[PDB]
């Protein structure tokens, strides 16, 4: 291939040795060559070198102001060599040019804007003593619309720019990351850049939380705008950094409590054996002694758990034979009359919950759907059960009632209902640091299994299609007083389709027999094809599909558990802070700013002062500090050789 | 939106000159400023 340089030029033949000799910083030469004040020998002092480089950004590269300034004060075009001298973070050339078709710039992009990006706090302020303005966030070539609205918010999530421009760094933070999470959302394409994004907001709050020096000054940043009320807004905008920092963390720990291990499991189970006394001393006389004692979070919590593991201890002494037989239409017994005061107190705490919040962020969580399937379980319990007993009565033996009774589907309801109720208490195990987090990373990885369900059942219903449609045909009834799977004589695991969709769930366990695949009949050949789709179904499920379930779990479970000490230290302060108010004190069974500014800015000031000096000054040498000091000798070197002679 | 500076005071003039002696290493120009 005879190849040749296309699309491009030469530059010339005197031009190259100025431009070489503006690179070696050579000022007596550069000096001279400039010297043709309105009379040129045709050398342009605009030449471009075929890397794009121009003699006043070579100097810029190199940050020499002497050839900076002798090129400035021949007017040599600039055109956006302040940009340049912003992206490389010279304060001298900055500070030159401040006051005086191809860009490989985008168009939209300003100085402060790209001053912003770098994330320079010198050349912001300099910007910004002057008086600049970047655009509002707030469509025609939408792919210039996107880039430019991507630029302007990454310029106003910069730690720099919001410690010198905004009224409450602590307000612009926690409002700009949530805006930030929902944009990602409605901006698939760039969904990895606004979320990383985001997540640089949520540090700058947790940082300047971290330069608070004394107490004082944390219980009045949390104290803002009746108690722990910015605490409170920091929740509600998702802040898992900020709230879950040692700081902070040791203050909400104070006021929760207000030792060995057999030295704290003793004395809580002691604390929770009287629950009744200090629940009715409440009501009697709200005194110090024992009226004010279940004020503290921790023994209300005591309080709350022992009267819930009281309630699931008499729902498992309801189904004991000792305590009204086989009788139609029963009256209540002496065990529902004790769990009728539960169930009125859960329901009025769903009912006063409900309101509460108006059905938004009320019922999205998991922990409310149970309850509210649970209350209404019971209320279908309980109306059953009334209608049963004024419209049934009589001694009648219970093998001989028709299926579809009231009595039977109030017991089975019933019989659901307190399945939930049990399984409703592993939501305590957030409280504990052993099985807090594995409980917390244990919900988390359960959502990746929720997509392998969404093939599972397509593969179930494929296969139970063809089982169905082949065994259809040989359904027979005469001599089985007994019919279908769950028989000692499994004989119609495939005639329908309701018995042939749960015929191939209970063969995952191997429940299912291998005799339910013949026929009353001499047909091998279809048999033979029943038999075989059966078993292909098995080594699909069994040995591929469950297979892989597990193989993703563990390399999920990877980036869950990298960051699983901050989201259970934000549900335990979640749940701590709903026992930190007056409301809740009544276990279910017994319940049936002139001068505040002042003080918060000054504050302020100082943190920002601090975070910023942190940032400043204490990050040049995060190698780069001893870089300078070469520079230093040499200069003190440069300055004693010229002045001494 | 429009910003400005918050709580940011300007120092001097002729400082800034001292400053950048005492920074670049300019023995002699730095003793003309304590003298
Ligand atoms: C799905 N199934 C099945 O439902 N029943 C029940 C029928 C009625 O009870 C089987 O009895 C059976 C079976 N699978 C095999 O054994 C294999 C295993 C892997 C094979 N190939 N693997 C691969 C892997 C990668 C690439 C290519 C092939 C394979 O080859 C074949 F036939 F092509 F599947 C056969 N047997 C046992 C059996 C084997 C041979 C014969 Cl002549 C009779 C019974």
């Amino acid at each position: 291939p005879l190849r040749i340089v296309r699309a491009e030029s030469e530059l010339s033949t005197q031009e190259k040795s100025y431009l070489s000799a503006v690179e070696k910083g050579d000022y007596a030469s550069v000096k001279l060559a400039l010297e043709e004040a309105e009379i040129y020998f045709k050398i342009n002092i605009n030449c471009i070198d075929p890397l794009g480089r121009t003699a006043l950004l070579i100097a810029i590269e190199n940050e020499n102001l002497e050839i900076i300034e002798l090129l400035l004060s021949f007017n040599v075009y600039v055109g956006d060599a302040l940009l340049h001298a912003i992206r490389k973070e010279v304060v001298g050339a900055v500070e030159l040019l401040l006051n005086h078709q191809f860009s490989d710039f985008t168009p939209d992009i300003t100085p402060i804007i790209l001053a912003a990006h770098t994330n320079n706090y010198e050349i912001i302020k300099m910007l910004v003593q002057k008086g600049v303005s970047v655009p509002q966030p707030h469509d025609v070539d939408s792919l210039r619309h996107s880039r430019s609205r991507l630029n302007i918010y990454k310029a106003l999530a910069s730690p720099s720019l919001i410690a010198l421009s905004s009224e409450d760094p602590f307000l612009t933070a926690f409002q700009l990351s949530w805006e930030l999470q929902e944009l990602s959302k409605v901006e698939n394409e760039f969904k990895a850049e606004y979320e990383e994004l985001s997540h640089q907001c949520k540090h700058f709050a947790k940082d300047l939380l971290d330069q608070t020096r004394s107490s004082r000054e944390l219980e009045l940043i949390l104290n803002f705008r009746n108690e722990l009320a910015r605490l409170k807004l920091a929740i509600k905008y998702r802040q898992k950094e900020f709230v879950a920092q040692p700081n902070c963390q040791q203050l909400l720990a104070s006021r929760w409590y207000d030792r060995h291990w057999a030295g704290k499991l003793i004395t809580c189970v002691f604390i929770g054996l009287m629950f009744p006394l200090l629940s009715l001393c409440y009501l009697v006389a709200p005194k110090s002694r024992y009226g004010l004692f279940i004020r503290k979070p921790f023994i209300k919590f005591i309080c709350h758990t022992a009267s819930y593991l009281t309630f699931l201890f008499l729902l498992l002494l309801a189904s004991q034979h000792i305590v009204n037989p086989d009788r139609q239409g029963p009256k209540p017994t002496t065990v529902e009359w004790m769990i009728l005061p539960w169930v009125l107190g859960f329901i009025w705490t769903e009912i006063k919950q409900m309101w509460d919040g108006g059905f938004q962020d009320y019922i999205h969580d998991w922990w409310n759907l149970m309850d509210f399937v649970m209350n209404s379980l019971y209320l279908a319990t309980i109306s059953l059960k009334i209608v049963a007993y004024v419209k049934y009565s009589g001694c009648k033996p219970r093998d001989t009632w028709e299926m579809w009774h009231p009595t039977l589907v109030a017991e089975a309801v019933f019989a659901i209902a307190n399945i939930f109720s049990s399984l409703r208490l592993i939501s305590l195990f957030t409280a504990n640091s052993h099985l807090g987090p594995l409980q917390i990373s244990l919900g988390r990885m359960l959502l990746d299994i929720l997509k392998f369900l969404f093939i599972y059942c397509l593969v179930l219903l494929a296969f139970a299609n063809g089982l169905n449609q082949l065994y259809f045909y040989y359904e027979n009834s005469e001599g089985m007083t007994c019919k279908g799977i769950r028989c000692e004589r499994q004989n119609n695991a495939f005639s329908t389709l309701f018995e042939t969709l749960q015929s191939l769930f209970w063969s995952i366990f191997g429940l299912i027999s291998l005799y339910v695949t013949n026929v009353k009949a001499d047909h091998k050949f279809t048999e033979f094809v029943g038999a075989t789709m059966f078993g292909t179904y098995n080594v699909i499920s069994l040995v591929v599909l469950l297979n892989m379930l597990i193989a993703m779990m563990n390399n999920s479970y990877q980036h869950i558990a990298d960051h699983a000490d901050i989201e259970w230290k934000f549900a335990r302060t979640k749940l701590w802070m709903s026992y930190f108010e007056e409301g809740g004190t009544l276990p279910p069974p017994f319940n049936i700013n002139v001068r505040l500014n002042h003080q918060y800015q000054e504050v302020l000031r100082n943190l920002v002062k601090r975070y910023v000096a942190a940032m400043i000054r204490d990050a040049k040498t995060e190698t780069e500090e001893n870089f300078k000091e070469l520079k230093q000798d040499i200069s003190s070197f440069r300055y004693e050789v010229i002045g001494m002679m």
